[PDB]
């Protein structure tokens, strides 16, 4: 029926990525991938996203789920999408990433922190540095930029109107009207 | 049927929105939405409305959304519409804006808030003011004033009555009694 | 069957307006309203008042809901009706409007406050002001007070007895006995 | 089959009032009684009551509900009735009030608060001790017992056993072995 | 001794003016303009103001005092001077106030909040209206702008260096060195 | 339907353990394996490992279960896998245990902590070494290294990309991509 | 199906005892035991245990339940037993009592805590210590050890692994694959 | 005498400044520094820093009191001196500030927040961005670096250790023994 | 007198340095040695350490200056000194570092943690790891023992009694009994 | 002149110990020690003790004292003794030990409580037991038990009262009057 | 003198026991009369009690000095005396206790709790019930009442009247008039 609309909606394969992103609301985001998939492995599924970001390695579970499904998850932001949130719509399938009219993006390096021992905070800062550097390759990977030009671009807190995430490479095009 | 009122409503193409405006309830509306317009994309859809307002983000993936989808998007005030709740009153499709008697509608400019090192507050003051400024067109659009009409009106709380609102392009028209 | 009482009282068109008045509340009294019009907008609609007031907004929602749609609401004051329940009380159909032998009414001003500059401090307050003298017609009107008398007996809280709510114009009859 | 204990009792015409008497688990027993009249205004209604008594206006909903319904309804205090609840079973149609062999009655007056000017103190002070009043007539309309027998009587809290109840009026007999 | 460094100053005719201002400090600085003009009311007074404001009245409680003494009250400013700050911090005897050369002020209007009945409201709105007036017109006397001037300069925290508050009429000069 | 999607992902056979390790929900996995095992003995069963790790029976409860019953567990590691998460991971059926692209996996050796007498220190703190000399055993012969080597490399947090998740032996390989 | 996983299970008569042990989770085994005795009393119940202990009374009304129900009830540890856990474990029908490999069981002696006036200390401490006895007297009973042992190993924490377990005769075997 | 110790080495003209820089412990540090000009204004004065930083403008009373009064005074870090401690600390008379042999400085722009309307957020940021570069100017003129390499230096946390402190300007020399 | 035991045996030349190290107590020790100083300058000051160690900078700032003044400075430790207490107390005067018999001594790397972007972890993670490295020289300095012997033992919490304090070269001798 | 009388006492040379043992009320009696030798090392230190124990660094850092100042320490408990409590009380010089007539001992062992990685739970845990060895070893040298009468004595809480802590040898003596 | 009411009342030899009895005040009270002993060993001491009670051992310490000194001590119960404050109040000089003509005193057993483990409740139970049995003798002696009655009249709370406590020999005598 129309008892749960995000379901009924789940049958037209859009799923929503809504605020912040986490370990049960990204597990529940690949789930619902993997069950399109084994639906018709050959449909588009829909990813709508309109986030602040969240962990990260949640968020790459979301990632490498996404790459990982034959389906071509497209991606179609609404709202916003910051951070781990723009890193997963430019994720999306090639040429199938949007952004609505005045929806922004907002993008930049990783965040963390730990509590220690000198020798833990350096086995700890020395990872999240890693992460940094496989964050900026895949979204030079995806954006078209290159991994130089994004870290100069993601070292402090970046927006980017729809029109301007298009020029940019992070999607390819501007939704308006449905025709 | 009246088991859900709400979602016996929604199958007479009525949505409400109501209170304050998130993330959640607002993905829930354009939910509601996306599914009505695949379920006929050439009959309008009433969206009631009685909010104060809220998060901007959460509401542009409405108005992106009402805007974007096939459907005439009609937008019936009751109580109060203020600030978010007044623009994406104003957003409804052209002589489909009503208001009751007695709804009473506010506009004002955005709020928000920052904080960080100086170089990070100039990103976010930055951003808040890019989007006051496209707010601002878009009331331009929807109302006909000119955008220094609305900077000026929206610089402060302003309060507006149903005929003021009609009489200021923010709804077309007053609906006192059904015929 | 009698799964939800209320569910199952809506059948008999009986929506309840109990506790007090803010916008999801309301919102929920409107569309049983609207819902009911849809299955017969000839027969009366019932509303059952017991509530201390609350959100003025709100209760307009459901006032100008009641004046607009095609059927007649009567209003059925049971425990207390304050405020703006003793006001969505007496805004019931004429001849249609009761009081239960020991329910009370009492009735005041609109009760508000604000936190902020001057210039916005007079803007609300120039608001709550307009609302205060409308909200005093559209009860001078219900009741056959003149605007006079309303303001004469807002300022202060006063409490009428079902009797006294009778012979004030409040509402038009007793209902003791189910006859 | 009892999936819903209560909604089950419901239908063998009973319902139950537990704990502080409050606006909603009131206007849930209104709408059993309305519900319960709809079914068949010939029949008697049964209320079981144990309850340390609450919000007067709500239990005045419930009192008022009872007088006007066709049906009788029938009252059977089980482990407690005070104040509110006291005053509810004794107003149960005359003839079929009972108390459970150890179930206790406590009576007392009015309690109540206020905190403002004192013009307002004197409204709301004053307004309290007519609901006293009103309260003690219908106490000796139920009891039988005279109106300054109620009054002496309730200054303070006063118990009464299940045969001091029977011998005060309040209650018409024990029920003690279903025969 | 300097057992107390305060007091030590004090015979030096120094009054510190430090933080929030709020009714008790502000009468332990009343206090000490009191008894320095007692001991010689020849002498000028020396107020040093470190604040970013706070209440009226407690600050008024000071103005008054510095008018209504003997002695001329010097004001110097240090750190910051914002609301009642810069107010006192510009009453002070005409020719003798000044900002250290890296202090900074700000101006704006009243600010406040009430909670009530309409009628209250109205009172309370007129009220800070009022004062609004008063201050303006105090802040027109002692800077030598012009009223409407000054109204339109604090509609909005504005802020003004040393520099611009000699320009403006604040101070009369920026102490750099002693010599 | 798909009214519940980890009750579909079921029916294939494919269990999720998200977030932190504890008793009810490491019981849950657990049940859903035996309840998997007496669905079909001999088709593998699919976990999906995204924790951070947690309580170390609780772990255990799920891995000699995972060993106990019939069916081949394969373990797929998304998002990330510590501690116990990684321990549960490389436990999966040998040559069945996949780590996802940008999964990172860290281990190390058991936390705790006890409060009381010496003399039950003593015995608590002799019962987490024996724990740790388990899970290092464990940990030598599910991923082949040496007890000495395991030793070694666990008296501190040490992460490992997907790819040295293979060469240390924790897991056999990658899903980079459905094929 | 897989909706209600434990309820599914129930079938194949399989409980599980998770967690603190309390009188509502208590409730809800000794219910689940029950009613398998009814659909057969000749079936073998299997109780999985994965408990750090609870309260004594708790235990027992669970206790009781297995040894008054005709169906042996067979025990299974998981994850850990510890007090009353391993006390649970223990009471399973002799000959299968099973701990899985790495399960680990704790014991020890009974715990509480009165407060009040010393002669109820007496009442409350004398009733701990017949507690005491009655449970290491039913400890010998379903392990062999004299009643003399028992009190030595359990005057402390005293944790034992799975083949610890199975020589001090608190379980029959260790359980490793399903064949 | 030793009664207060820090009244007690103030005779031997010596200051502390220790922990954050706030309005209160700045004015206590200002009237001390006002205090010992005034007991002889030739005499040099003794400033220990021991601080991580604090309020802008309260430590800017500070250093424009140490600028104005005759003494010259003489800084001394002790611990560390970052953000305003580095300031203040790079602040003392040339020649004669210092830094103990494992002093730590650290260097940075500001921080800060608001909260509020588009208008007001531009303000206020426009405010914190004047400050920025006064704050620079004034790093460069006492450590005689760039303008623009201090800019580049305070973009993000610099820790400087003494000899690069000495080095980079912000202090001359470096005390190791009492010679 | 004895009015302020302290302050008396500051007469002896005495400074206390118990409980957790942290700015406000450790720039109270430093003005004790400045002032013992200044008192005599040629003379040995006791400084007694009883503390589980706190703020390294903080510590540093009473190392710095206990190298610094002419007065040789004698450690004497009691109770117990763990981190920078037993740093403080290993820099005492070479020759004059006493541990009471049963004072217990411990000894480890420092202990921080950060939190924001990865440019600043890695700053800041650089930074405790340069600390780290010039403690370990300072206390192969004073121990006598050797760099890398320091680097091993400092890893993890080491404890050491006052002889084998003595042994290791943290202190120079036991004091035992006065003589 | 009894203006404090705790320094009134202390010139007849009696310090207290009252409540829980810590390092600052600990340090605090180190002090009136050293001071009360310095005036005097020839004559008799008295020292009360009513203390339930505590913290056992800070207790030794007062045993070594007592120990080291030339004055024999006179130790006199009142009320009651236990722990560390009971530790410093048989500390005292031989034959100069008095407990009073209703004061009641208590002896244990150390309580600990760790928390982190086993490598290091196990440095902690072993840390406990050598200064519970090391506790014991002073036990048996004090009242002349033998260690191994100590360590069984010890395990648990065990009370003595006065009479029998003399016997034991805790105390040399119960002290009755003042003769 | 004054400059202490009660330091002024202790040159007359009088003390104040108000309030909760505990470690502290307890103190205060024991070093008061040391002191008055050392000031004249001869003359009466005079204990003032209103008192509800308090911790055991704290009122012991007080006990075993009132008993120890020389001085005969006299107690006068003010207010009221009840558990520790009745001992303590009996426990005075035989023929020199007295009562105030409305005071109120209020005896019982002693109030205990524990947790943990049996044995160590029994451990901690036994002791409880000889401090029951210690004090129910003192109580005795004092009193003149034998034991028996005494372990009668004080299991559960027993008030006395000041005459009611002369007659039972807890005090000798009332005092009404300065004669």
């Amino acid at each position: 029926r129309s008892f749960d609309i995000y379901s009924r909606l789940l049958k037209e394969r859009v799923i929503f990525l809504t605020g912040q992103v986490e370990d049960h609301m990204a597990n529940l985001i690949v789930a619902q991938m993997l069950f399109l998939e084994a639906e018709n492995p050959e449909k588009d599924i829909y990813l709508y996203i309109n986030s602040p970001g969240g962990v990260i390695t949640a968020g790459m579970s979301i990632y490498d789920t996404m790459q990982f499904i034959k389906p071509d998850v497209s991606t179609i932001c609404m709202g916003q999408a910051a951070s781990m949130g723009a890193f997963l719509l430019t994720a999306g399938a090639k040429g199938k990433r949007f952004c609505l009219p005045n929806s922004r993006v907002m993008i930049h390096q990783p965040l963390g922190g730990y509590q220690g021992q000198a020798t833990d905070i350096e086995i700890h800062a020395r990872e999240i540095l890693k992460v940094k550097g496989r964050m900026n390759e895949l979204m030079a990977l995806h954006t078209g930029q290159s991994l130089e030009q994004i870290e100069r671009d993601t070292e402090r807190d970046r927006f980017l109107s729809a029109p301007e995430a298009v020029e940019y490479g992070l999607v390819d095009s501007i939704l308006t009207h449905r025709n």
